[PDB]
């Protein structure tokens, strides 16, 4: 419908929020050693998301001001709806060692171990923080970044950014499941932005867990899993199925007949990914899932790139995506892909209203 | 509307309404056999058939023999017909294969260098293009994988091109699209209501000198990168010199309205509309059908962001040439930077049920 998501809350959006259709995620690099010019910017990103996140020009808007002065916003969301934008700010573990913050680096902000069979691109890895915006529309989710951006000139940099042109993932369970480029359902048991008691559980960070600025928030993986298309369109149906634990048209648990029955373990090869995935073979590990399609124009040798940006929000790292990826090890899907950036976040907790802005637990004031 | 009709004496996709998002691939041949390539054209078609009706291509995506790949892989199915349109275009090295450098429209000239021109090889050129264009990129995209494995062994992607313009379920129809500057993109342009004007300046006749592209036209693409952070510094008034229409209301100057006949002596001499417009280039008018694009970050941390560029006109010498050379000492130059390109001969519709892609030039 084109309606706004609200900004303000005790979490901030685009965690449990419906996943909307479209991801524009940047990481960024701070520049700045000034901790009183860093606080300034978040308080400016933070005016700017409120607008933004409303269907609002930034600042003073996109036209309309002096002549000889650059327009205050780009101007390429004029005439376009909120979609649904939420823009979410995460800091990354190398934030914690400018600015006096070293004591303040959440040990469930863990850094990941490394897994076999990655090939991680340090370019497009890590970062000192980042900013996932979601919307229905991509003009809109990309003139988020690119103001907030423009207002970062010269304290932050953009390290790196992913563009997800269809969602894989669910928090809506009583809607459609997206399929994702392997042509399987995506989402279908994850977490609801309804089971707040299992988001209590599995997703914020509380005050006991040892870090109180992080009370609720919580923690992000990111994964950039390239899908080798050529092996996996070579494979046969039965093949493809035995994968996942799942057959592909329903996408129902095997020998099921409905997407949401729930899963026999058992009855799934040893290596199927669900079988492997599931909490009940993770000593109950849960993750949110969030991810994206993606595309990257060709290989240069005659074949479509392609693969899943993959996000996962959690509790804390060291119980979440880190024993399940373990879990993985021996993933039949192994043979169909291979990742190839890496990053971890620490989301704080929700902008309370007006008077607040990001990041203002860690930083005080 | 939810489905645009394939079969025509024209191909869809280039008349048709435009819509919301693209996937657009550059192919190369990789067979000799000529009988063989004819045999792909045909099954293309038939998947083409399948696929802008919102159908899995062949036998399906799932339920056949668990020991046999489907013949769909899966990725559209839930998904609606979106107005998938899939629009097929020939370019000038198809003509070296299978003795066809006799069939080689006139009208299909190379381009020339351009100034400015800086040229990626690699993302140009290809021996022919499917055009997908649809409104969920899904959609599109599930079009050119799809289309692409079944002519693995005969054919490859040589480059691939995702774009997006309005988002139709929250932007009203009527409203011109911006571009990612900002300003309003399409305002003077062929709409394909205009019967006269499409035969006039987009479709290739039969007394034009090459038969079997009766009812074709022929495709330019660029794709044209934006210095964007270069351009958000220039002050309001800088941008709104460069094109020679206000950034607001995307009114020419000295009008009031976005479509108000611009006067062209009120604008600078060398802002983009006074340069670009058919009254100054001898009458020469394009059917503009490109798509914005943003496919992240650069090495240098800046936005990798532009237009890709799509125009349909009746010979290439008559459209995209004259224009394009006309925008030598364009304003606009300052912020752009034109880094791939290719041109097509389009060919005329399937006709019906029992034809193909490429029928004419072919032979049947
Ligand atoms: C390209 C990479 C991946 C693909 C294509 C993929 C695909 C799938 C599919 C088709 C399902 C079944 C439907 C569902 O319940 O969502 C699923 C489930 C799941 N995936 Fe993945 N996945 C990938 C990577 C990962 C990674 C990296 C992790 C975690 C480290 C992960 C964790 C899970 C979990 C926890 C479930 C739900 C299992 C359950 O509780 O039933 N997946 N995935
Ligand atoms: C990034 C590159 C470009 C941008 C941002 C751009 C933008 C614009 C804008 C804002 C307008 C005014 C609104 C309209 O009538 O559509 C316009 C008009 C036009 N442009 Fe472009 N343009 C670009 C490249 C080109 C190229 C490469 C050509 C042809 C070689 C071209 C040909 C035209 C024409 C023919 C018009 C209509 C002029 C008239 O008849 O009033 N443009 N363009």
């Amino acid at each position: 419908a084109g309606s706004a998501v609200p900004f303000h809350g005790a979490h901030q959006a685009g965690i449990a929020t419906p996943v909307q259709d479209r991801l524009h995620f940047a990481a960024f690099d701070v520049t700045t050693e000034d901790r009183a010019a860093f606080v300034a910017l978040l308080k400016e990103w933070t005016a700017a998301a409120r607008r933004l996140t409303a269907g609002h020009a930034v600042g003073e808007g996109a036209y309309g001001g002096l002549p000889e002065a650059p327009p205050d916003d780009t101007g390429e969301a004029l005439g376009l709806k909120p979609s649904r934008l939420t823009l979410t700010i995460g800091f990354g573990p190398s934030l914690f060692t400018r600015f006096g913050l070293a004591d303040l680096r959440p040990e469930a902000l863990a850094d990941l171990p490394k897994f076999p069979g990655d090939n991680l691109d340090r370019a497009r890895s890590g970062g000192d923080l980042c900013v996932q915006a979601c919307a229905d529309d991509p003009q809109v989710a990309v003139h988020a970044i690119r103001n907030l951006a423009r207002i970062g000139f010269g304290k932050v940099v953009v390290r790196w950014s992913q563009l997800g042109f269809g969602k894989t993932s669910s928090t809506t369970p009583d809607k459609q499941t997206p399929r994702n480029l392997l042509g399987f359902k995506d989402g279908t048991r994850n977490i609801a932005g309804t089971e707040k008691d299992r988001l209590d559980r599995f997703v914020w960070a509380a005050e006991k867990d040892g870090t109180p600025w992080m009370t609720g928030g919580s923690y992000l993986v990111a994964r950039r899993i390239r899908m080798h298309i050529e092996t996996w369109d070579r494979a046969s149906l039965q093949e493809q199925e035995d994968v996942f634990g799942r057959d592909k048209g329903e996408g129902a648990p095997v020998g099921k007949a409905k997407e949401r029955d729930e899963p026999f373990l058992k009855a799934m090869k040893p290596d199927a990914h669900v079988r492997l995935a599931h909490p009940d073979s993770n000593g109950g590990a849960t993750l949110l899932r969030r991810g994206y399609s993606f595309t990257d124009g060709t290989d240069g040798l005659g074949r479509l790139d392609a693969g899943l940006f993959f996000l996962a929000y959690q509790r804390d790292i060291r119980t979440g995506f880190v024993p399940v990826q373990r879990n993985l090890a021996t993933d039949a899907l192994n043979e169909f892909i291979q990742h190839v950036g890496s990053a971890v976040f620490a989301v704080p907790p929700g902008v309370r209203d007006a008077d607040d802005w990001w990041g203002s637990t860690l930083f005080g004031k």
